[PDB]
């Protein structure tokens, strides 16, 4: 019997099913295609996030990727759908081993000390995460796009979020919170025209919290 | 009979208990909160170290923390106390699974090759590592602060060290020094007035490095 | 029956041997010593990679490391010598727990989508990664060098790679690819004078990617 947890979570169909959500940093729900694999050691968390967007991105009117960039935050309730309240960012179900130690993947009551990453509980409120949030563990990457689309170098911070005001009054179990910087050098608008076989990919970014003991 | 070896070490009260002991740039021993977990997976080590200072700190006349950000060293002799020699950073014995095998997360003697970082053996002595110190391998993060004290994007630096001119002459077991940069960005300068109820962390820091292996 | 796949590799004589290859970024072949170490947990893998330069290297004719940097790329075949074809960077053949489970390290065919970084077949061939190539996890350490040789904060980019045009016309298993940059601060100009006793370490820089699982 394995010693390890296991979480993976993606679109059915794969990760150019862009059926996720993020919130940008306009405050827009864009749609994103991610794929997540987690394994839990003694309680140690090591992941791998990868999140896909296509150049079908809602900005202000006279708003550019080539000076704003594409900043935006997706949140993972490992929870989900155990507890079924939750779910900012419109994933599937987790394929979760063994079936139903979701909660070994809750990031554990130590990674939010002294202060928090507080959210609000609903897709349409406001959960953007400034790249500068106090509590992220930083990363860096070059992401990869298609054609002449080009990017500079990415950041990506996580930390441990608690979910704030739920609509039954039930204290939800906390979420991890990522949210990307990509910084474009040149191409086109991503805001401005529909563009669906245009794509950028952050690639896997590694990282790693405390969760709850798996033992078998 | 788990595959895994564990270490885990915090004061008995927790991070809030802050009698742990960390050497800034000042060369002052300042009180720290530590809470550190690591796991060994055949000999190599994942971890996450957290680290709280509170408004306590003894800095020179004039210096102040809004100019000079806080810049501090924490040392982790994993061997401790089965070696009782060392203990720079002042902690308690951790917590082993198995019982014992404290070894297993010594660094391995390819974590210094070449050239090696050294340290003196006495808490009193001066074993401030500089930010940029050769060996060191780099992460960012951004800490949480309480109330107005804002800090910016911090810096941890951590690599395998030799103690040097032990009392006893008996050559120890290798360390890990942890070292870090907090930039304060607003708020008030930490070396002048106590404010114990005033707070800042590092959150949990990821860090890697080869042990010893672990075969049950 | 051990839950780990383990992958180890190294000169025989160890990283003092340097007989490894590396392509530099004018498009020389410089010799060095590696030592890698991985772990893989249900398909995550876990690493530590070290190389270590001697002051022996080829650049152009009025080329300077003292301007220039050490620039140059390290690429790992995990399924050699199991695929004889493709080694770019010349390693021994690795030791692998358990024995032939090679493919258990190869990148996951998820670790290359959307574009890809593609590489030729042969030593001779030009393989150089700039540290700024698409679909780079990015790492930052202080390297470690001998006497009075002085470098400032390195840069680690690591990536899948396909390797393209095999002589066989099979397509061999990805590979990974390990960038680095090494900007100098003081000492002397390692492109001119053979000094075999002057050496620089990258020291065990980690990093992760997901591969094959392994289940005894």
């Amino acid at each position: 019997s394995s010693p390890f947890a296991t979480y993976e979570v993606t679109p059915v169909l794969g990760i150019s099913q862009r059926n996720g959500n993020v919130k940008s940093k306009g405050l827009q729900n864009w749609s994103i295609g991610y794929y997540i694999y987690m394994v839990s050691s003694a309680g140690l968390v090591n992941g791998l996030i990868t999140l896909e967007l296509a150049h079908d991105l809602t900005g202000a009117s006279g708003e550019n990727s080539l000076t704003s960039g594409l900043n935006f935050t997706f949140v993972l309730s490992p929870m989900y759908p155990i507890e079924t309240e939750v779910n900012l960012s419109l994933i599937v179900p987790p394929t979760v081993s063994p079936t139903n130690q979701n909660h070994v993947f809750v990031p554990n009551s130590n990674q939010s000390d002294v202060g928090y990453l507080g959210l609000p509980p609903h897709t349409r409120d406001n959960w953007y995460v400034p790249i500068d949030s106090p509590g992220l563990r930083l990363v860096s990457f070059m992401p990869t796009a298609t054609g002449n689309e080009k990017f500079g170098q990415g950041t990506l911070g996580y930390c441990a979020a608690t979910i704030q005001n739920t609509s039954s009054g039930t204290t939800p179990s906390d979420a991890i919170a990522f949210t990307v910087s990509l910084p474009q050098t040149s191409g086109s608008n991503w805001f401005d025209q529909n563009a669906p076989d245009t794509v950028v990919t952050t690639g896997p970014i590694p990282f790693s919290y405390q969760g709850y003991v798996y033992s078998p």
